[PDB]
């Protein structure tokens, strides 16, 4: 019944293909997304290494550079770009055709990423730094790797809007699974907590009865005990708040999909909404508020290895190994008839309808 309406709209951007890009640099270690605004991708034609940048308002005409990285990303919000080679970091002001500042790191350098419209997170094997691109500092180191993150691939790193909340994953193969390794560091506490978790996001979500926004730390994992959603709130509660009760709850895989688990979060401001993208290419939907799962299905025949907030419509935004560039939002006029309807919902329906926020 009501089968034609979904809770979301999927979308298909661009496809990487026909813009030029090479398969074989459509992938993690070569093409990077930080945020809905540009793709960047390394590229070797002959033996000239290239830059190609989308211009995601813009995309018919890529621009390709010849220039030369090991690394190389997009601001999220600026026409400024961070490069890398062995362990010297240059950031670019593109429009101004200027550098900006440049730093030499000792130890390498095997993850970084834009944690705001103005700091690049550098991970090394051992520590985690936050580097301003204005003025003259230098990276800061933030905490130190805890030991259970030893040896794994780093496969993102996240903050809190307020950047006192610290999140670094990593994963690594233990026997045919693929085991996912947290660390969730406190600034505030100068404290360090592991957690078997394979993605994650912060989220702001002000409660009914609450003045003040609390801050949740939302993760999903897949271990020997199953698919798990956690919705937790982080620090001490603004004052004059309640504080969230901690949420938990499955996280289904078919039994066809005995090898699939979480590798993808973002969660809608706007609707608060948790986005989880499962490695087969699934998008699962959750109330930010309950956990409770609003809609699962298979949207990707191939896996998505890198996404980002899709800003115009709160969702979520990745791409896909054959270069399909594809996002997922709330449908705001159809969620609340198919919660009511479908899901059979009528609590949700009238919590969501209150916040209003559609
Ligand atoms: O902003 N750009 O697109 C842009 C900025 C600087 C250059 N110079 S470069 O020698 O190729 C260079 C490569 C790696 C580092 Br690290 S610096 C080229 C392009």
């Amino acid at each position: 019944f009501m089968a034609q309406i979904l809770p979301i709209r999927f979308q298909e951007h661009l496809q990487l293909q026909n813009l030029g890009i090479n398969p074989a640099n459509i992938g993690f270690s070569t093409l990077t997304m930080e945020s809905d605004k540009f793709i960047c991708i390394r590229e070797k034609v002959g033996e000239q290494a290239q830059v190609v940048i989308i211009d995601m308002n813009d995309p018919s005409n890529p621009i390709r550079r010849p220039i030369s990285a090991d690394s190389a990303i997009m601001n999220p919000a600026s026409k400024v770009i961070a490069l890398k080679a062995g362990k010297t970091l240059q950031i670019f002001n593109i429009e101004m055709k200027s550098k900006m500042k440049a730093h030499t790191m000792t130890d390498d350098v095997t993850f970084w990423k834009w944690i705001s419209l103005n700091t690049v997170a550098l991970v090394t094997d051992n520590a985690v730094y936050h580097w301003s691109m204005e003025g003259e500092s230098q990276p800061v180191k933030m905490f130190d790797r805890h030991s259970s993150l030893a040896g794994c691939q780093i496969i993102n790193y996240r903050t809190d809007a307020k950047q006192k909340w610290l999140l670094l994953t990593g994963i690594s193969a233990q026997q045919n699974r693929v085991v996912g390794a947290m660390q969730l560091y406190s600034v505030d506490r100068k404290v360090s907590q592991p957690i078997e978790g394979h993605a994650a996001s912060f989220a702001q979500f002000k409660m009914e009865g609450n003045a003040e926004e609390s801050t949740l730390f939302c993760f999903a994992v897949r271990g020997q005990a199953g698919g798990k959603l956690h919705i937790i709130e982080v620090g001490t509660p603004p004052t004059g708040n309640q504080p969230f009760p901690k949420k938990a709850v499955d996280v289904f895989f078919p039994p066809e999909a005995q090898n699939d688990f979480p590798v993808a979060m973002q969660i809608s401001e706007k609707h608060d909404v948790v986005f989880l993208i499962t490695k087969y290419g699934y998008i699962h939907l959750y109330d930010l508020e309950t956990g409770t799962c609003i809609y699962m299905n298979r949207i990707s025949g191939e896996t998505i290895f890198v996404t980002a907030p899709h800003e115009a419509t709160a969702g979520i935004i990745g791409v896909n190994r054959k270069g399909q560039v594809l996002s997922v939002c709330v449908e705001e006029e159809n969620i609340i008839p198919y919660i009511t309807n479908v899901l059979q919902n009528p609590d949700l329906a009238l919590r969501m309808a209150v916040r209003n926020n559609l």
